């Protein structure tokens, strides 16, 4: 199933990849304590009527959403969620950066590896060092051996690394090893632009870093 405005496809019962328009991509988590996004949007406008399309659909609220790195195209709609008190979690680092650039603090509450649970959907937030960004996470959902892995893991279709003035292209390497060894069994990888892929996402990355 594949709902469009934005746009919303399922990967299984509980999990859909969001992705807002250049394309983004996040998750929403259908749990049985409300709605769970791993990522929200670009800026305001777009995280605003991101949530209104999920309450309305899955007919729950959003209670929570983890944030997988400082930089403006994933903290822009932090503002929407603190007035909203929708939970933004984030590390330490992304937090500091978040702030020093000027905008509202998410949590700080993710720590190297942290272990979350939202109703029955386990949902755990890695820190594999630096890549894309200085304070880039994944985040895994050890049920359906799904990741998460934002600017970190690029899609098939793209042939270069983009952007890379944040970025850290010697320990990128490092940071997407570290990823698989950690999770050594991958169902689902998620880009943070781009088509869903598998672990071979992880390999393309690499060689783009070569």
């Amino acid at each position: 199933t594949v709902i469009k405005n934005i746009s919303i496809s399922q990967l299984n019962k509980n999990v859909w990849v969001h992705t807002e328009l250049v394309p983004s991509n996040g998750l929403v988590l259908n749990t049985s304590k409300g709605l769970v996004l791993v990522d929200s949007s670009w800026d305001d406008k777009l995280t605003k009527e991101l949530i209104e399309m999920v309450e309305k659909k899955f007919q729950k609220r959003v209670t929570d959403v983890i944030i997988t790195h400082a930089h403006a195209d994933r903290i822009g709609g932090i503002k929407t969620l603190k007035e909203r008190g929708i939970k933004a979690h984030s590390t330490a680092l992304t937090a500091e950066l978040a702030k020093k650039n000027g905008y509202e603090e998410p949590l700080g509450d993710l720590q190297t590896v942290t272990n979350l649970k939202f109703g029955n959907m386990k949902v755990e937030t890695f820190y594999p060092g630096k890549g894309h960004t200085e304070d880039n996470i994944v985040v895994w959902l050890p049920q359906y051996n799904i990741l998460v892995g934002g600017c970190l893991v690029k899609s098939t279709s793209a042939k270069d690394l983009g952007n890379v003035a944040d970025a850290y292209v010697n320990e990128w390497s490092t940071s997407i090893e570290n990823v698989l060894k950690r999770y050594r069994n991958i169902n689902a990888v998620v880009p943070g632009h781009g088509e869903v892929g598998d672990k071979g996402l992880l390999l393309h990355t690499l060689d783009l870093l070569k």
